[PDB]
C-alpha cells in the first residue's frame, strides 16, 4: 500500500499490531503502551532530551530498538515488529512512520525514505527458530494452562477466548504479538515487565490494616483489590474513606515460583500454547 500516512494508519490499526497496545486519544482502548495522541510533538521533545537529530529519528529508534529508551511509567514490553511473530515489512514500517508524524505533525516522506537503510527487513530476520528441548504441542499446553489440579493454574488468573478467570490480562491474541522469549520471562521473571494497570499497590487503612494486591476496580466509594498467596487469589473491598495511604509497587501478583511448580514438559507446552494464540 506504499509509504503514505494513509497506508500507515491502516497498518497501525491492523497488521502492525500497534493498536493492541497504543490508543490515540478516544480512539482505541489499549493501555499497555502510551497514548500516541500528540506523538509527533512529543518526539521532537524526546529527541532534544536524547541528543538525537530530529523527532523522526526518535520515532525510528522507537521501532527499531524499543528497549533503547523506555518511556517513563512503562516497562520493556514493546516487541521488535520486524522480527517474529509480527514480521512487519520494511515498506509497512516506513508507512507507519509517516502515520506517526501525522499525529500532530506533518509527514516528511523524503526524510522517512532516507531511514530505509536502518529498518531491518522482516524476511531477513536473524531470530532463530524456537525449538523446545522435548516434543510438545499447543493443545498439550492448553490443557496445562487450565488444569486446576496443578500447583499453578494459569487460567485462575488469565482468560483466553472466554475461558478462565480475570486477574491478570486476557491473553487472547498474544501469540500474534509477543516472542517466546517474552513468554519465558513473563512466566519465570514476572516482575521484570509489569503490564500497565496490573501493578501491585500497598494500601494502609486508618485502622492500620495493610493490604497488598492489584486493583480490580476503583469506584468513588470502594477500592477492590485482588490479593495473592501461594497461587490462590482473594478479593477485598476497602472503603475509600478508610484509606490512609496507597502506593504502586513495581511487583507482580503473577507468582514468582513457577519454575518450581511446572515440569520441563509442562513449561514448554504452555509456551507453545501461548505462541498459538493468534
Ligand atoms: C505492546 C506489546 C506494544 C506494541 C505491540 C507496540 N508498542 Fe509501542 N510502545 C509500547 C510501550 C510500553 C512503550 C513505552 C516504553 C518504550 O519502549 O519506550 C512504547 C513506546 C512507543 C513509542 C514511543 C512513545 C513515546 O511517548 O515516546 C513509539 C513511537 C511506539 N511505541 C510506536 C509503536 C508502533 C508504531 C507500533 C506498531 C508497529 C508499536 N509501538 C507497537 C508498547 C507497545
Ligand atoms: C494470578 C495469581 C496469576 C497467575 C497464576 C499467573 N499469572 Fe500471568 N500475570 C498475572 C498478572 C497480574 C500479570 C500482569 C502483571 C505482570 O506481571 O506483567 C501477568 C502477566 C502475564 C503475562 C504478560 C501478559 C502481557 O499482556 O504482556 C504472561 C504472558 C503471563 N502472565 C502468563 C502466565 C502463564 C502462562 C501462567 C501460568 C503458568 C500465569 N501467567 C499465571 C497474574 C497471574
Ligand atoms: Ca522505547
Ligand atoms: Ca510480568
Ligand atoms: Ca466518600
Ligand atoms: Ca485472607
Amino acid at each position: 500500500t506504499g509509504v503514505s500516512a494513509e497506508a500507515g494508519e491502516q497498518i497501525f490499526w491492523g497488521d502492525g499490531q500497534c493498536s493492541t497496545c497504543h490508543k490515540i486519544g478516544s480512539s482505541g482502548s489499549a493501555t499497555r503502551g502510551p497514548d500516541q495522541e500528540g506523538l509527533a510533538e512529543r518526539a521532537e521533545e524526546r529527541a532534544k532530551e536524547l541528543g538525537l537529530s530530529s523527532g523522526l529519528e526518535y520515532l525510528v529508534e522507537s521501532i527499531i530498538d524499543p528497549e533503547k529508551y523506555v518511556v517513563e511509567g512503562f516497562d520493556k514490553i514493546m516487541p521488535r515488529v520486524y522480527d517474529p511473530p509480527i514480521m512487519l515489512s520494511r515498506e509497512k514500517i516506513l508507512a507507519v512512520l509517516a502515520y506517526l508524524q501525522s499525529l500532530g505533525g506533518e509527514p516528511d516522506l523524503d526524510a522517512i525514505m532516507k531511514f530505509k537503510d536502518k529498518i531491518p527487513e522482516a524476511s531477513k530476520t536473524k531470530v532463530k527458530p524456537w525449538v523446545p528441548p522435548l516434543a510438545v504441542t499447543a493443545e498439550e499446553g492448553e490443557q496445562v494452562f487450565f488444569d486446576e489440579s496443578l500447583d499453578v493454574t494459569c487460567g485462575k488468573c488469565h482468560m483466553v477466548n472466554g475461558k478462565g478467570q480475570k486477574v491478570g490480562p486476557e491473553l487472547t491474541g498474544i501469540g500474534a504479538i509477543q516472542t517466546p522469549q517474552y513468554f519465558v520471562e513473563s512466566i519465570l521473571e514476572p516482575s521484570a515487565v509489569i503490564v500497565k494497570g496490573y501493578e501491585t499497590v500497598f494500601v494502609i487503612t486508618a485502622d492500620g490494616i495493610p493490604y497488598n494486591g492489584l486493583i480490580k476496580s476503583d469506584t468513588e466509594e470502594e477500592l477492590t483489590l485482588i490479593l495473592e498467596e501461594s497461587g490462590s487469589v482473594e478479593e477485598v473491598v476497602i472503603p475509600k474513606d478508610e484509606i490512609e495511604d496507597m502506593k504502586k509497587q513495581e511487583v507482580s501478583i503473577h507468582p514468582g515460583n513457577i519454575g518450581e511448580l511446572l515440569s520441563v514438559r509442562q513449561f514448554y507446552a504452555v509456551i507453545e500454547y501461548l505462541r498459538s494464540l493468534k
